[PDB]
This record gives structure tokens, sequence and C-alpha cells, in this order.
């Protein structure tokens, strides 16, 4: 049976319990922690592509005041994000199951869109969404999934100082 598990789920939870933040800049910043998944249960001989996009967890604008994240009261419809393709796509199931599938190269921006960069709306909450699509045979969506531990708020600068401490501790950047 299909099984797609989040690697380093405990560190992701460490960030989630404080409300995770990801820096968005004009040219882009890589995510931390890195989105990595362990995959099993695919057809080892079928052809698949791994895609990544970002879905807004809600339509509100968030702000960090008095040490707490709070939403606004004037939500807006959100535009669909650009779709990032894993550089190993397309590939066989045996390749995707051999080792963790890492999305370390994607860069989150507030402007530049495409070629590895994905533009997000600042101060909005997002979930990364992984898509496994079968490319051969009858092409079909195998799965589309968001891991709740990977939820984050896009920021132009870190607001929670505990988040800054965590990023410095576990990411050399
Ligand atoms: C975004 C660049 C971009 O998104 N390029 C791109 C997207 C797709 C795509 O939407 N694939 C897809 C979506 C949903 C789904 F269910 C399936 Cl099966 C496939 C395909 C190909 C692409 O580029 C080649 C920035 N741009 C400026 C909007």
């Amino acid at each position: 049976e299909l099984r797609v598990g989040l690697e380093e789920s405990e560190l992701w939870l460490r960030f989630k319990e404080l409300t995770n933040e990801m820096i968005v800049t004009k040219n882009g910043r890589r995510m931390f922690p890195v989105l990595k998944v362990n995959v099993s249960g695919l057809d080892p001989n079928a052809m698949y592509s791994f895609l990544l996009d970002f879905v807004a967890a809600d339509n509100h604008r968030w702000k960090y005041v008095n040490g707490e994240w709070v939403p606004g009261g004037k939500p807006e419809p959100q535009a669909p994000s650009c779709v990032y393709i894993h550089p190993d796509s397309p590939n066989f199931g045996a390749h995707w199951m051999k080792a963790p599938v890492s999305f370390s190269k994607v860069k989150l921006t507030n402007k530049l869109n495409g070629g590895g960069q994905i533009m997000l709306n600042s101060l909005h909450k997002y979930e990364p969404r992984i898509h496994i699509v079968r490319v051969g045979d009858p092409q079909r969506m195998i799965t589309s999934h968001c891991f709740p531990e990977t939820q984050f708020i896009a920021v132009t600068a870190y607001q929670n100082e505990e988040i800054t401490a965590l990023k410095i501790k576990y990411n050399p950047f």
C-alpha cells in the first residue's frame, strides 16, 4: 500500500508548536526544515513525477503582536501558487522509493515566480502540498497531500524570537 511519510517529523513539530515562519524575499529563500518524504508502495516500474505547490491554510492576513500570532478580519481570495517539479522527474517508482525525496532547492519569494522560485503572499499561512502523478499508462493523480506539521506563515522577517533561535540552531544559514 502507498505510504508517504514526513522525514524529520519531530523537528517539523518543534517548529509547528511555535507557529513556523519562512522568510520570503524578492529573489527567494530556501525552506527550513527541508521538505523530505519517505515513499513506499508505488509500482516500482511505473513512471511518476513529484510536484510541489503551496495552498493557503486560510484567507486571512496574520500579524505578530504581544508575542502572539493573530489573524485579521478582512480575508481575501488567494491566487494559486506556481508548481515546482522535483529535478528527478519523471522517474520510476524504484527510484523514488530508494531514498528520501528532498525538495531542498525550492525558494519561496514575494515576487520572483518560476524556474525554482515560488511566489507567496506575505503574512499569509501556507501548507506545502506534494503531488505524486503517474506519467505513463493512464496518467492519473496518485496523491495530493499536505502534512499538518509543515504549516507555516510567510514573513519578510522573523517575528517570533524563539523561531529565530530554532532556525539558527538547526540551520547553518
Ligand atoms: C508558475 C510555473 C508553473 O506552475 N509551471 C507549470 C505548472 C504545471 C501544472 O500546473 N501542473 C499540474 C497541476 C495540477 C495537476 F493536477 C497536474 Cl496533474 C499538473 C505544469 C507545467 C508547468 O511548467 C512547465 C509560475 N508561472 C509564471 C505562473
